[PDB]
RNA sequence: ACAU
DNA sequence: CGATGT
C-alpha cells in the first residue's frame, strides 16, 4: 500500500539476458549507492536479482540493520524464501562465476539467520526501483 | 497470466 | 523483437 522509506531496494543489471551482470543497493529514501557488484562477465538476471537481494541480507545484518530490502523481482523473492536459484543456465566453463557466486549465496543463506522482511517492490503502483539501472 |  | 522465471 505505503512505501517503506526505511529500507534498501536493490536490483540488476545486464548488457544481455543471459549476458554481463552487474547489481547494486541504494537506500530507498536518498537513492544513495551503498554498494555496487563489479560485473559478472555471463548470468541471467533471475541470477543477479538473487544475488543482489542475498548481498542486502548480508550488508544489513553485518550492520545490526533491521531495514527491509525490497526488489522488483518476483523470482528472487521466491529463490531467497527458498534458500533455492532454480536457474536454468547452462552450467559450464563460460558460467562459472556466476554459479560459483549463486551457490556460495544459497550457502549463506542455509548457515545464517536474518529477520530481514524481503518485500516486492510494486513497480505498477510505484514505478521503478530506485536501484533501477535507467536501461529499459 | 504475472514478475523481470 | 529477444531473454529469464513462477
Ligand atoms: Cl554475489
Ligand atoms: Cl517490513
Ligand atoms: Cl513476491
Ligand atoms: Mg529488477
Ligand atoms: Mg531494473
Ligand atoms: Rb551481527
Ligand atoms: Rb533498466
Ligand atoms: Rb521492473
Ligand atoms: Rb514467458
Amino acid at each position: 500500500e505505503e512505501i517503506i522509506w526505511e529500507s534498501l531496494s536493490v536490483d540488476v543489471g545486464s548488457q544481455g539476458n543471459p549476458g554481463i551482470v552487474e547489481y547494486k543497493g541504494v537506500d530507498t529514501k536518498t537513492g544513495e549507492v551503498l554498494f555496487e557488484r563489479e560485473p559478472i562477465p555471463i548470468g541471467t538476471n533471475n541470477m543477479g536479482e538473487f544475488l543482489a537481494i542475498v548481498h542486502g541480507l548480508r550488508y544489513l545484518k553485518e550492520r545490526n540493520s533491521r531495514k527491509p530490502i525490497y526488489s522488483d523481482s518476483q523470482t528472487a523473492i521466491k529463490w531467497v524464501k527458498d534458500k533455492k536459484a532454480k536457474s536454468t543456465l547452462v552450467r559450464n566453463e563460460e558460467t562459472a562465476l556466476i554459479w560459483k557466486l549463486v551457490d556460495e549465496a544459497e550457502e549463506w543463506l542455509n548457515t545464517h539467520t536474518y529477520e530481514t522482511p524481503i518485500l516486492k517492490w510494486q513497480t505498477d503502483k510505484w514505478g521503478e526501483i530506485k536501484a533501477d539501472y535507467g536501461r529499459k
